[PDB]
């Protein structure tokens, strides 16, 4: 009896060739057990052969189906699954059998096979990081030992391991698996074998190409948000972003209780809500230090500089001091008494509610923001008469360059006793990185 | 008896869940209690952090397995009781009697309603997923029902809760008496009344706006999932969730003459059919008030001769008009020139393919009448292209001559005479008495 | 038919919890399982980390609410069945069946062997806390049961179990049943049989030794805590778990003539009996070797013409001598210039009118020796008498598992000293 | 009447708990007083035989129901009022004062100190479980508090105390306040002073003797079992409750490798990091004094670079050492004909299984330093078993702090460090993952 099940996830149903798939692997086999999978019923119809190893399973709630119809583990009563892509076809006989047989064999909990399509399947090596809300792909340093597929491969494992994932068959498959099982510290091995192509390949046209990447595309953004994926890099570069910009909200909105929704769901920052801060704080530095404002690198704004030069990775803005006698010196700050005034760039500059601070937020829409914290020397002694410790203006005189958020800020000299006079002894040694389980303790 | 407390309806921005959790805390501290949501809610809920208070996140997650948003996976109790938010346990024992009530009657399902200002109600309902409806009415069998409104506890064996293959999806409220009703299950409502919240969530008339609107969108959501277009209750009033004449209409192009929802195993969609109706009656007046000899053709005529309607799993509405008389007709004539959109925002235009012209219901809604123009050629009609149907074919005058009135989607339609024997001729004997699908060699 | 499976009978070093769930998740993959630890097993047993599979710690935590460690608040289900280490579920339906059995029967606890070298034998027990000794035995009833013995699946309703004082102390196989004794309950040894698992932990000699070697340390631990002294069992078999030699006395200094056990409604611990009768034996060999004459006295005469034993609330031993016969025993010459710690480990010490002899230098539980003279034909000390002619001549009486020497007439003797009627009224503590 | 009074610390052979019921009684007759023990307190209390007096046994029984060892059990109003022996209510109306503040304040516990020799002090104190580590202080904003130091009656709602895992645990004065200022909890020390029973217990330097050895045996109980290995006072004053040369170290094998630390969501314990330490100072003050060219390696250099000590979730220590120099060093020629435990415990032996030597604290103690060998072949560093690297980058070696002394480490120790784990590696320390943990194994 067969051990593998054909799972067909990907395809259009505009323009596929699953018919000829399925009917290909029929050919080797006839009791060759298939499962189609899909949203809702394809249109036009597949009119796949009517016997009962071969399946459509619509894995779409139905007021008159039970619960185990939208299951697809319910469809696959073997110990392997093979996921074929369409545009496949079987033409040399058993190559499933030695996909069984490599997989065995080998150490890798996946085995694919390219199919000789235009785009074979490349090996790759991707990172995903949950906290970063990062997936990063490079070449595969191992091949043919990978952590993800790029272009078109079936991929063998066992049913079991699938159908424990999450998120099996959300689509593109090509994303979503390997999303999953690559955080799951498993590898997929890229055998030597190569199925071949249908011979009526689907999308033959540009327009039908078009088509079907524009779906894809929508698919492919819609299920990296759903999971958290905020970035996708190439080699650290080319990046792809899928969270907030200058002309939306910030990804975690409004803030209750100083603490982000991001550290409930144990995670950091969102690095587009940190790119974004490096942006604004870039931005911010500039125009004071061509206006003539003094400023410096205030609050863990200093301490991320001193300990690795960047936002610290779970922090949600950036605090900068100023001299309160050189507001008069800068026009966005001038009107920022005023009203809230939306500069040139978009940049929205405004004096606090209460407490007598500027903020500049990154956009009307994108409240992420820099605080400016004006102090003004008490023979000695910065202070601000509204409460930001005091601390002595010698450690203004002078300030430092110091590398931060990609370029050079100006800090307190010898910041290192200006960070432990207001954290505490050690502070830039010992990082505490957010602690989800003491939070779900103390609120 | 073992109960496993479960909340699903409530709003992250405002609720009272914490206090309806501890309230039945309050009665049983090992109480097991599973709130459901889709994603994490922020602000944090903050439940007592304490093993028999779970909260099931029904998202996929890349750190998750499958059974971690399949609910029944956290309820290991016989039984198991949807409490809405608003809800809160003040008598001790409420779950006891409910499952006690339960195990004594015949029904599958038992409700307690809630002390709000909305208490649940008994309701009969009845689904058709062939029609795309849901009919609700007034209960003839209290406190005997098949559905509820409003606010209630609503307890039901574990096993029969997660069988259902949306037994969470939101409303509740709604979804889950669409789900139970269709199967033949009923609910009991019981002579028990859960206490209402003392600082009840939605205080504020903006609050409750707020919800009200969330509510409409995912309720609107779920009929279009789960395929209920249209909802009507006693007193004749109706909601819609399909079609208009502002939307796409609900099933596109159509290949071997058998749409989509055939295969689906449903017909025509109801709003498709009113758009469909409303755009028969339109073209009507409009060639009777031009002068244009008109008669149902095709399949309209057969439904109309059947029971004076379109057929019900039909999708567009066939007009015969003399050729002769387009000129008589204003948009007939621009038609010729262009797509012509008119005063009413149908759109008439003539056809890509035969020669014949095409009425839309609107630019966005491809709903349309197809008007068949026709010349007698020496007592035959006829026409120069013929589009490849059994239906499409020459016929004799004296079928035209004269016209008789035959009702037709809701109104009074010219019809050939002798429309049965014409019906046979197009069509082959008894089509009258045998309906069937657009082609059956493919669907019957 | 609900059913939550509880694993804490394992071994962090070696075990096959894993097999073991794995097997009940095969037959449902929605079965309840719970897995109690007094703290995080590692090696890591790497459950699957499904909603319906949880690790409950019972140990206390700077981190977590008092709930985390009671383990009902993992428990839904109206049914629990402990599971041992070493079963596996394979044929589909065995814990319904067990509460089908449970139902219908009249014991509130239902038990299955599981096959493996140990399976669950039946066992009658008692338990007497005023005696601080729980007592084994073949069970007569069978398959009606007190206890078992080895290794099965229990299946008992959650509200019984988790209202026990301490259902998840380990070994559970002694403390379940221990508790379940004591309030009257039976267990019925059902004819179902769980297999073993098909990978069995402690494989090895030296593993098996390692386990139970921590396992006779947890079965010690926890006799001390619920306070068991002892056990014994039909056959004459005794495992003490009380004072000895090299330890202190179980109860330390009495004050006011009552000890700490009396206010704990109990008697004597057997411990401290034994050692007792042990010291009451050497004593009376070492005066008998000396040729110094001693017959019993007080409460030890009591207990001797009673039932020929210490009375079992007593916590000392009483013997009067010939004070003219005290320079013919050595230890009690040196006993008069100081502590005498002799070649057994027994400490004669003067202090006080009379001579005391303690089993150990830890441990002081110790015979008092009372010096009479005859002045009047009167027996008499000087810091209440009897007539000397009840000491001619001695007569043997059983006591503390020997022969002593009790005054002639000692019936007699008694009511002299304690009133009419006392051998047939104990004073019971109350 | 609203508030408990609860006494927890008290020692059964010499207290004034009868005095101290006694006094709240004739303050209120229907006073709710619950006295909480592990056993029977021998002598007996002699506590009034009244119903709102109760002895509360904490620990299981075979004779008794599950709620008989449950404090909550035992008190039926809002408040508890914890009270230490040597304390007596004499100025009526105390206790409904402690309330009126507590619920008019932030803190969720207020304090009044008794005014016996040891009154109660205010103290700071953060709670850090990852390094096990309870880190005590003066109290920059007293009178609010985060623990005390002391005698003081401590009253705070039921359902808080009785939440906590441990509400009784001994003694009272550690473990309340570790817990509650783990929560972010504060203790408020009222102007308020509870007076002294007139005949104070352990009063003779015998009794007090007998106690403090009790109480500093509960006390190191108390912190091994609730995973606190280190406490400080402002940083010093160090009390250790873990590992040494004489045992184990605290998490034996690793099987992960992956120590049993990480699956508890802590880093490694201070006192393991502490022999790790010494032994890394041991080893290469006597690689230097015998003439072994060694640097750091790994992440122990990596650790260096960062912030110059090891990596607080790291286990060992990793050095290169040029293996032409080992004939250098006795330690290492006789670790290749067998183990050698040198003269001051520390236990040098050759690994066969990598080619490396390996130094472990104690005999005891398998916390360890490992030593690579590399030789150059061509310029390039390299060994027969396992990467390379160019030896360029140890001509010359350069000084860095490590760990508390002096360590020489590879020039260019940023490029070495990069081309060894990455670019960018000491600047994103990978941070220990619990809940990835808990997905990959
Ligand atoms: C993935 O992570 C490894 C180890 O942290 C690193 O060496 C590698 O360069 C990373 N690869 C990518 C493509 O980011
Ligand atoms: C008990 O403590 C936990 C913190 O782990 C918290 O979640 C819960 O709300 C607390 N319950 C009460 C009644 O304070
Ligand atoms: C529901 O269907 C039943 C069965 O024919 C019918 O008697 C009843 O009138 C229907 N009720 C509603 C509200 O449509
Ligand atoms: C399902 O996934 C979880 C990982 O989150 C794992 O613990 C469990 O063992 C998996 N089950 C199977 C059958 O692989
Ligand atoms: C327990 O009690 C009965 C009498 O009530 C006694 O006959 C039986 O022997 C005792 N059990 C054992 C094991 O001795
Ligand atoms: C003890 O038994 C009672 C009655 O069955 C029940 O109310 C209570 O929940 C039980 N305690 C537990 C299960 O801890
Ligand atoms: C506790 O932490 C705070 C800030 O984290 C620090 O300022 C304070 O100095 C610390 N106190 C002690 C005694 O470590
Ligand atoms: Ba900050
Ligand atoms: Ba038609
Ligand atoms: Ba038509
Ligand atoms: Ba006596
Ligand atoms: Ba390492
Ligand atoms: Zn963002
Ligand atoms: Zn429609
Ligand atoms: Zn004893
Ligand atoms: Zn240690």
């Amino acid at each position: 009896g067969p051990r593998v099940t054909v799972l067909v996830r990907e395809f259009e149903a505009f323009d596929n060739a699953v018919p000829e798939l399925v009917d290909s692997f029929l050919q080797q086999d006839p009791a060759q057990p298939v499962v189609v999978a899909a949203d809702t019923l394809p249109y036009p119809p597949l009119a796949l052969p009517r016997i009962p190893n071969v399946r459509l399973a619509l894995l779409q709630p139905a007021l008159d189906r039970p619960a185990a119809a939208s299951r697809p583990e319910t469809y696959v009563a073997t110990e392997f699954v093979a996921l074929v892509p369409d545009g496949a076809r079987a033409e040399a006989p058993g190559l499933l059998e030695r996909m069984v047989e490599a997989l065995r064999a080998g150490s890798a909990r996946l085995v694919a096979a390219p199919v000789a399509t235009a785009n074979p399947a490349r090996c790759l090596a991707l990172n995903v990081s949950l906290r970063e809300w990062t997936a990063r792909y490079g070449a595969a340093p191992a091949a043919p030992r990978c952590d993800a597929l790029d272009g078109d491969a079936v991929v063998l494992l066992r049913a079991r391991d699938l159908f424990n994932l999450s998120a099996p068959l959300a689509r593109p498959v090509g994303t979503s698996l390997f999303l999953q099982t690559a955080l799951r510290g498993w590898a997929v091995q890229l055998l030597d074998l190569t199925f071949a192509a249908a011979r009526q390949p689907p999308l033959a046209t540009a327009h039908a190409r078009w088509k079907a990447e524009r779906e894809g595309r929508a698919r492919r953004a819609a299920l990296l948000r759903a999971l958290g994926i905020r970035l996708v890099s190439w080699e650290g570069g080319r990046l792809e972003w899928f969270g907030c910009n200058k002309e939306t909200t910030r990804c975690f909105g409004t803030v209750v209780g100083d603490t982000p929704a991001y550290l409930y769901e144990e995670r950091w920052t969102p690095p587009c809500c940190l790119r974004a801060l490096r942006e604004t704080a870039r931005y911010v530095v500039g125009v004071l230090e061509a206006a003539g404002v003094r400023y410096w690198l205030e609050g863990g704004s200093l301490l991320g500089a001193a300990r690795h030069g960047d936002i610290i990775p779970w922090d949600y803005d950036v605090d900068l001091g100023i001299y309160l006698e050189d507001v008069g010196n800068c026009e966005q700050l001038r009107g920022a008494e005023a009203g809230s005034v939306v500069d040139e760039r978009g940049f929205v500059w405004e004096k606090a509610v209460e407490g007598d601070f500027f903020r500049v937020q990154y956009s009307e829409s994108n409240h992420l923001h820099v605080d400016l914290w004006p102090f003004y020397p008490r023979n000695g002694v910065m202070t601000k008469d509204t409460w930001d410790v005091e601390f002595p203006e010698h450690f203004l005189q002078p300030l430092v360059p110091l590398p931060f958020a990609g370029f050079v800020a100006q800090a307190p000299n010898n910041y290192r006793r200006f960070l432990e006079l207001k954290f505490g002894p050690g502070v830039i040694e010992n990082p505490q990185y957010p602690n989800p389980a003491l939070l779900s303790l103390t609120g």
